[PDB]
């Protein structure tokens, strides 16, 4: 007695067409330069209205005259979100980590660029809504904290698991997994300069320095910390990003989504290859019953899953519905299935380690029901 | 106001010489065959007495006639403990894991071989005790559970972290880290055949099947499980191993040691190469203060440590005082230093992941005091 992902998408796409019923089904031209794509794409659209952003894009590059439309969307997305230009950025220096608006941006990237990003993400959602002909998926692996800011949610420390592994593994886990009664931590963060000298302490709330982290307020600490690191340092960039987004897509429409659904709505169910999965996956622990009966039920159920559920699975265990550049062999920590000692419990995960905690199930049909996350 | 490792060693070596004052400082010959070293080494010594095991070994191989004594000790240790002959064995199919008497031995390995193992480990300890001239270190990476059985200690689930990672990671961690109030586990273990059919359930105590794992008896479960997996299945092999050990080394002498000290007494402080350490070590998380000031204090303190403390460190973070075959580049998970958010707390570790949890220290001298485990 509630709503499936597909239902939300149809409602969202319908509501969105109706928002633009009065916007025109006609043509508008862009001329862009592969050399400097972002800069030329901004200038191409500098004179456009909201109405113009609704019209079908006729893209022409210099040095070759639908084929270029797809090519433009592909490249513009990379240009913005691929982090080369450090407009977006990752917290972990791993080149498979998810991306986030730059907390401390080079001055040479104005806030107009974030607004443009939002218009572009807006346009992909909008064209995606008109039919299979016009579909444009966003080619980007966003942080959950960023997707959540788009929707309008409070930050929670769970977001660190996906957005700053180093930081979850190192500090958050420590705090969650230790007695705070013999540590003397507080509700401040100490910032240090390039070199490593304490330039300033920053209270997460008034008297934060005076307030010690107990075991009772441990969680209030961690989320005050989530607010600070993931959202507080990027208010401006996100505000402009969704000024742009909200021109084509009103914010109230996106409320019906959580962060992982919004990823699936923006970037699609992708194409995930059970053959690549089987090849670079890893199994850990479990009886002969697990190693032999459960894991073959698993791979059977897997080859019997919609492109949509295969993505729901990849997202539930790794953090994103999307594989990095190098497919399953690029996953930071290899996609792994750990045996739980339970029978007939809900399967769990640890997305920091790309780990799926698969109970030792008694029937094929119980594996099938449970891999339908 | 207690006793340093070195003090224990001197007491142990002195007490041990005095046990053999009346045993003779004369010669006895062995003739062995590299082809079949264990079998020929048994037959070489089949006729010997306890008294004979005290005498200096003159070893002759077939096909070349101190140089062979060292060579024999080197090879005999490998023959027993290197697990090729599956006399000893590892739980994890990783070829860097620690070794344990075989729970389910090929019939073609009699119990006399375990007794011989004990005599050999005995002899190494004994010759080691006479001086630098006679020193023979045991070349083996034993499970902590095995070292603890030698000393005469109860099994504790902590031993799984070092002895069966797969099993700690998969089952033990799960139980320690979850609410048992919504799982319905019990004080039994289910054994399955080669194929994967439930042949028999085994209660860890009377009515174990009837007794549910609560959050209150979670630990009693885990250690009853430690007894079962690490000790219960090898009573006979260990009994014979220390029949042999106790001929040259009375058991009461070894009581003054814990498992990690007994490893250092048997196998030495080895030779561990700060240059190899620096090269294949890994750092995770921490401020610029940590990344820049603390980690250089660390590597400084490291190059200023006795061979003995360097081993105490390697043991505290990886599980053994001894590197695998391929030096630091062979460590299952790379030797890693994680930043803790604390200042001036005792450094902690996770030996399953070869992880050292190094607080963010305020002085060089605080790093020095704390790396003296």
């Amino acid at each position: 007695g509630s709503e499936t992902f597909q239902d939300k998408v149809n409602f969202f796409q319908r509501e969105l067409r109706q928002v633009h019923m009065k916007r025109p089904h006609s043509k508008v031209t862009l001329k862009v330069s592969r050399h400097a794509l972002l800069e030329s794409s901004l200038k191409a659209t500098r004179n456009f209205s909201i109405s113009d952003w609704s019209k079908n894009f006729e893209v022409v590059f210099q040095d070759e005259e639908g084929g270029p439309r797809r090519e433009w969307f592909e490249l513009i997305c990379k240009a913005l979100f691929d982090t080369t230009n450090q407009l977006f950025t990752r917290f972990s220096d791993n080149n498979q980590a998810l991306v986030h608006p730059n907390p401390n941006r080079p001055a040479h990237l104005r806030l107009k660029m974030y607004e443009f990003a939002g218009r572009l993400v807006g346009k992909c959602l909008y064209e995606s809504s008109l039919g299979g002909a016009y579909k444009q998926l966003v080619r980007a692996r966003f942080t959950r904290s960023f997707l959540a800011q788009i929707i309008g949610l409070r930050m929670h420390y769970k977001y660190f698991e996906t957005d700053d592994p180093e930081f979850y593994k190192s500090k958050v886990c420590f705090i969650l997994n230790n007695d705070m009664s013999e540590m003397e931590l507080v509700f401040a963060e100490e910032k240090y300069n390039k070199s490593g000298q304490l330039d300033k302490v920053v209270e997460l709330m008034t008297g934060g320095a005076q307030t010690p982290v107990t075991n009772a307020n441990k969680i209030f600490y961690l989320n005050l910390l989530a607010q600070y690191r993931l959202a507080s340092q990027v208010k401006e960039e996100v505000e402009h990003f969704l000024k742009g987004l909200n021109e084509l897509v009103p914010e109230n429409l996106l409320a019906i989504f959580d962060e992982n659904e919004l990823e699936l709505l923006m970037c699609g169910t992708g194409d995930i290859s059970v053959s690549d999965f089987k090849a670079h996956a890893v199994v850990v622990g479990g009886s002969w019953h697990f190693r032999e009966k459960v894991m073959r039920w698993f791979w059977t159920v897997v080859s019997s899953l919609t492109q949509e559920e295969l993505a729901r699975l990849l997202q539930f265990t790794t953090g994103s519905s999307q594989l990095p550049p190098g497919g399953f062999a690029a996953l930071c920590p290899s996609f792994q299935i750990i045996a739980a000692p339970t029978h007939s419990t809900l399967p769990t995960a640890h997305t920091c380690f790309n780990q799926l905690c698969l109970p030792t199930y008694d029937s094929y049909e119980e594996v099938h029901r449970m891999l339908q996350l």
